[PDB]
């Protein structure tokens, strides 16, 4: 429902930038523009919104991957999920541009957030003697954020495909 | 100096609300007042970020303490740590409210970002089989939830510690 409604404004606000249709993401999350207003009343509130619960989508998948695969395996899905969130960061880029240029933060603590996320990750995998435990979270995050910056396009996803086992090929013991 | 404005704006908006003086924030952070507007030029910018760097630091603070502590003791730390979140989100009641008046939003996804905190602490205690496995996130958010609410005042003090032993003495394990 929130989450409908957020989805919905990655995808409206990516396609057509600051500018959206507001009704057009209400109407794709089978929701009022009245109910899309009492809960984000502003355009640049909806921005930010969108934008955390991009984030806490990422960070919160990491214990149920933990729960259901191998923690490295758990580490290597995350890091697709890492670059979706990259791919939806650089398509609503216009949209988040504005809301910064209007006084807006909807970045706030999330590269915290996500460092943290990939800690647990990391630790599980390093415990478990499937990763070698002497690489730095702080140090793959920066590895990520790189190649979220070189290959984020829909376009370059296989590269970012690559770049990624080739990072996480590094953390072999 | 980020993380100084935003844990003595924490500390003052829960003591003052909106009666707080940007200048005793400054203060307490150890930095000059114009230092602040340059970082956060309105006062519901700084409540948003304050609030939000709270939430981050709870969240954040479980992979440290599942590093240095058996998980139930894990968890128990968390959980006070939860409380004073949750003190200063009370005692911050005005000015995160003054923050929505002005059409932005404090809270975002805190709530999903904290249960999920929750939910790796009990299931790494779980796994350990040193609580039981059948309790829901959602739920022990709740418990948490209420003891701040009942038990927030500095007198109330001893009796909080009382009642989170009381709901992690529900968690024990059949054996
Ligand atoms: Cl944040």
């Amino acid at each position: 429902n929130r989450d409908k409604i957020l989805a919905a404004a990655v995808r409206v606000f990516s396609e057509e930038g600051l500018d959206a249709h507001l009704e057009r993401i209400a109407r794709e999350a089978g929701v009022g523009s009245g109910t899309l207003y009492r809960n984000f009343p502003t355009r640049e509130a909806l921005i930010e919104a969108a934008y955390r619960n991009e984030v806490a989508r990422l960070c919160d998948s990491v214990p149920g991957l933990l729960a259901e695969l191998p923690p490295a395996e758990a580490l290597r899905a995350w890091t697709r999920r890492f670059i979706d969130y990259a791919t939806a960061k650089l398509g609503m880029a216009d949209a988040l541009r504005a809301v910064v240029a209007s006084g807006g933060d909807p970045y706030g603590d999330s590269r915290q957030l996500i460092q943290s996320a990939l800690t647990a990750l990391m630790d599980a995998a390093a415990a478990a003697g499937e990763i070698r435990s002497d690489i730095r979270s702080t140090d793959m995050f920066a590895a990520l954020a790189g190649i979220a910056l070189t290959s984020s396009r829909p376009d370059q996803r296989a590269q970012a495909e690559r770049l990624l086992d080739l990072v996480l090929d590094g953390l072999r013991p």
